[PDB]
């Protein structure tokens, strides 16, 4: 970890890689600079020989975020309501940097900022939903663009974010001069700085101090090798819980929250319209609502997704009439029994569904829910902190 | 850990176990952010990844408290009367830190403020008592909540905290915001910031700073393997005194005070109404009032208690006529001989009981009261500072 | 000696013995503390479970002066002229603390406060020579006795005072509220916050702070076995000098 420099995807466990529409946290941490009522001079950090804007928090800590260009736009593309799914908030050219956020962001290939476009000009003001195959940004972002925004925070892939340091005597807002610094609600706190990065390429980090300089070095590749999902046990008695843990680097979109996923699993659904998909935080890690479910399937192959980012369950493989594996609600989901009938029982994995997402997630189908242990793991699972499993063997069960 | 991070619950002796409602500090000990007329950045805490709020104090230390959700939640629904038993005041939901306290408490399960409420709405004012069986805390507080608040200080779980650093120049109440810095009479200092735990699972907090980070590690689990009580000697004379010391981790409910419990032990109180129970602060560590007698007998099974939270007492075994063990005032408790008869004596144990308590500590039901030696040991005992047992072996003993 | 907290019994050669009408000065030396200019918390410091009151003085220490209520009620009674022998000056219930000293002192068995009683009630004004029997204080003193004192400073047992520390801005006299902070002439600093101690029981004086606790256990007991008389030689010649020293704990009061 060096000394002062903390970048996300340092994690020995998958040799330092990072994948698909991640973001990437940046933290400096040093007491040469970490006062907060004095004027200190912003921390000259660098990716890939480009400046990163670092922005400083109440904990005397340098903050910074950065993606990948073509990702952040490719992932926007699924989000169809806003502050819900993959929302990078808006797309806005390098040269917006100085009339949205009051400073410049010169050197980086395009900004996301987190607020919703009342006028929809076809220059001035910026692409809300991105491109579905991603390019160069053009469009820019002006000071009454803020101004006419109607709903602030839009950004849902960092929802964690420390306050930024406040105006008082010669210290700016975030002390590099933010036009409004409430974070995860305001218009500017937190913004991601785009870059265009190379798949099978390396991505070095730096920060230059006197004494010398701080490097981190991360690899930008698919990471379907250090993908897989562990069983707890090897034979199953009849009400037992099923404890299901996924470690997918894929899967930690954001640095500072805890990440959950939602499954259409059913791969004997046969009615027409169906497909197996995939849904991003349509709960919370608390069981909250937390927002809308938005398709996945058909973007996942330009998601450098490559066999890693599908759940499929199959109830009764034998077909012996008896379906071994049900569905239940725990904490960090909420299942509801939608056929509530006496003629059917617990035992239906395909009477169950969400109740505000039944057009995907209606009565079979069935849901399947992961919440990431702890905030920039990548280590998932289906169990609660009561221990209670979404998947439990039927009473019944042959 | 142990050069900068202090944590309560790291204790050789138990093998950093915790259990039950215990509420844990972290103290932060360090040179480079010790001053207090300077706005230093608040140090980085987290507790199982989660982000913990650290107030600075006079001493120039960091402080934050935390507990388990549902221990807090069912420990609070025995405090029927506010500011005695086990109180942890008004659960808040998450979002209501900024509104109550000042400052951001979002990756927390909830908080618990000492404060009363006047007006009992369904939603803007939370929850007074806590529930019974515990689950996901969803009231808000808000401003308007503060102000109407009729009696400050309610919780008395923590009952020594420091004073808040006082706003001078730059720095603001604690250097992060309390609204009002009255330490243990104030409607904000001290709080304690609640988090889900896995019962038999590890808990982890990690302090980050420039050249590494300190982690401890702790257990959440049932601690009756490290319960136990010790006699002084293993024969008693006419009027010896009976010095029984328990040493119980589950006993250390505040980490900063002196805790003290209170006993009805009589076993052979056949009164259909009687019970052996168990009561906190019933008296101080110097022997005041310090709150009325709440029931916990019927609770004890769902605050993790195994075996081991219970104290009885038989003062004739072999049912001879003569009593072999009476009770005694002492500096640590309030005992009052209720039948004053003269047909009566000082060696008849059912002669004594509590005043102010006579429902469940009246005359009969011998109360039996142990104090803490010392704010955060684990280790408790009848005898006082003048070595003056509550047990005493009678005159008349055979 | 700990780290941080002094007090005064802590001696190695007596065992941490204390005996008699002696006065115990508990000091807390810290540097976390020690600035006279800001308003610090006062340290959380206690004596067999019951809390000790610290004024801070000028050098940016906490003091605090106890006794037993026993023996400085016996011991006042001897003292039949004002600020002579040993005197406490004037015992005052619990519940005067706020009315007399400007603080709470509720927590403790009495306290005595260096003024004299002008006009001698049999409720509302405390004290002036105790009982030569001792036992428990029910004497009130309010704050109309201060005003009408007519001789500060009747304390004897106490005589080498430092200054409580000044009111600028937002600290208080003392940092804990004195009514009045003249050291060893004025009528509330120094005062003796008296405890109920147990002859042949410990004394146990515990300070509160991060990151651990300070503890010193004192007995208190006859002290005889550590009394003795010395001289500087065995045989004297003619117009010797006869140099007697003379180690009793019983005398340092």
């Amino acid at each position: 970890a060096n000394a002062n420099l903390f970048v996300s995807a340092e994690n020995s466990q998958f040799d330092n890689y990072m994948s698909g529409p991640q973001v990437i946290e940046v933290v400096v941490i040093d007491s040469d600079i970490n006062d907060t009522d004095e004027a200190k001079g912003e921390p000259d950090v660098t990716v890939n020989g480009k400046v990163l804007r670092m922005v400083q928090a109440v904990d005397g800590n340098w903050y910074g975020y950065f993606a990948d260009r073509d990702q952040a736009q490719i992932a926007d593309s699924t989000a169809t309501t806003a502050d819900s799914g993959l929302d990078f908030g808006v797309f806005c050219a390098s040269s917006s940097g100085t009339a949205a956020l009051g400073f410049s962001t010169t050197e980086t290939d395009g900004i996301a900022i987190p607020i919703t476009i009342a006028n929809a000009t076809a220059t001035g003001n910026g692409t809300q939903t991105g491109s579905s195959s991603g390019g160069a940004i053009t469009t820019t972002c002006a000071a009454n663009t803020l101004d006419a925004s109607t709903a602030n925070g839009t950004i849902n892939v960092v929802r964690e974010a420390k306050d930024p340091v406040a105006a008082s005597g010669s210290v700016s807002v975030g002390q590099i001069g933010l036009k409004n610094g409430t974070a995860n609600s305001g218009p500017n706190w937190p913004f991601i700085q785009l870059y265009e990065l190379n798949p099978t390429g390396n991505v070095v980090v730096q920060y230059n101090k006197g004494g010398g300089v701080q490097s981190t070095t991360l690899t930008f590749d698919t990471v379907d090798q250090f993908a897989e999902l562990s069983l707890d046990r090897t034979v199953f008695p009849r009400v037992s819980q099923v404890h299901a843990t996924i470690t997918d680097l894929w899967l930690n979109i954001d640095p500072t929250d805890e990440d959950s996923w939602t499954f259409a699993t059913n791969t004997k659904n046969t009615t027409s319209s169906f497909n197996v998909d995939t849904f991003y935080q349509v709960f919370d890690e608390n069981g909250a609502s937390g927002g809308s479910a938005l398709t996945l399937r058909t973007t996942l192959s330009s998601l450098m997704c490559e066999d890693n980012c599908v759940l499929t369950l199959d109830v009764d493989a034998q077909s012996s009439g008896t379906p071994v594996v049900t569905i239940q609600d725990n904490g960090d989901s909420i299942l509801t029994q939608l056929n509530a009938s006496s003629n059917t029982n617990a035992n239906n994995a395909s009477a169950f569904g969400i109740s505000t997402e039944t057009a995907k997630l209606g009565t079979g189908s069935i849901p399947v829910t992961i919440t990431e242990q702890g905030p920039n793991s990548g280590v998932f699972g289906t169990y609660d902190e009561s221990d209670k499993s979404v998947l439990k063997i039927t009473d019944n069960a042959k």
